[PDB]
């Protein structure tokens, strides 16, 4: 596909970035990236929202040892613009899991006072990401980390080139460790796209593996007491609430939205989401 710079983050970029020019005292919406770590997917939404909108992007500054560490770091970044709650948080896809942990940590900090934080999940959940990682893992040799590394880096290379799965798998499988798999992957992508930045790609390939690892290993400590809204694609089985009932003990509202996983933040889907958010800020 095109705009490959949407699959890449500036590793020396800021974690928190304005995504619209709305200047007002109304509390901002913070939007958490999909797995590629960029805020690109949110530009249409942000340009249409009548409240100040920021994006959270995944730079060299982000800790990826756990979803818990990542979420704590994104809360600290948010407080550089909004020191005090309540907080409006959304996440898309991989970002849905991360935003959920941020709201849990904010709940814990204030316990037992009820927070009036708002959480929106764009087509994912703690479980939606787990389901994906468990699928890819369950077609591999168990206990064979080299095969997991190979699988992750192969998927990354396939988002930049049209190379067949098996020929990328063959090239990466016999290599000594992650850093060699990363170096081989950047050389393959550079061949297809000679002007892309080697350090951007290196950071993107390595972090892709670490992001997947953090997501597998994630389970909320306790359940989220706040009320959540899920905005899931009309065109996707994992369940109607993507298993949020298992991790929330508050009001879980599900809206089905025109489009698929990739298109629901655009076109007809985007109109519905904008109307839902704009009324839902109430
Ligand atoms: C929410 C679902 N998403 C799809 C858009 S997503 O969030 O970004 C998403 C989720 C998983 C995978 C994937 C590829 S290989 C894989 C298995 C795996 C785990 C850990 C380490 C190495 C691995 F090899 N897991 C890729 C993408």
């Amino acid at each position: 596909q095109l705009n490959l710079r949407s699959l890449l983050v500036n590793p020396e970029g800021p974690t928190l970035m304005r995504l619209n020019s709305v200047q007002s005292s109304e509390r901002p919406l913070f939007l958490v990236h999909p797995i590629e770590g960029s805020t690109t997917v949110f530009h249409s939404l942000a340009s249409r929202l009548s409240i100040p909108t920021y994006g959270l992007q995944c730079t060299r500054a982000a800790p990826l040892d756990s979803i818990h560490s990542l979420a704590a770091y994104y809360i600290d970044c948010i407080r550089q613009v909004q020191p005090e709650g309540p907080y409006r948080v959304a996440g898309y896809s991989y970002g849905a899991c991360v935003a959920f942990e941020m709201c849990s940590q904010l709940q814990a900090q204030q316990s037992p006072a009820p927070t009036h934080n708002s959480l929106f999940l764009f087509d994912g959940s703690p479980t939606y990401v787990l389901a994906y990682t468990q699928s890819y893992r369950a077609k591999l040799t168990p206990g064979c980390e080299a095969e997991a590394e190979t699988e992750a880096i192969c998927f990354f290379v396939q988002q930049f080139t049209d190379m067949e799965h098996n020929r990328v798998l063959e090239a990466l499988l016999p290599l000594k460790g992650l850093e060699e798999r990363v170096a081989a992957a950047v050389d393959l992508i550079i061949k297809s796209h000679q002007g892309l930045d080697r350090q951007e790609l290196s950071f993107a390939a390595r972090s892709f593996y670490y992001k997947l690892r953090a997501a597998e290993q994630y389970t909320p400590k306790a359940k989220y007491h706040g009320n959540v809204m899920l905005l899931r694609a009309k065109t996707g089985d994992l369940g109607a609430d993507y298993n949020l009932s298992q991790v929330c003990d508050g009001k879980v509202s599900v809206h089905v939205i025109e489009g698929d996983h990739r298109t629901l933040l655009e076109g007809s889907g985007l109109e519905s989401i904008i109307s839902i958010i704009h009324s839902s800020l109430a």
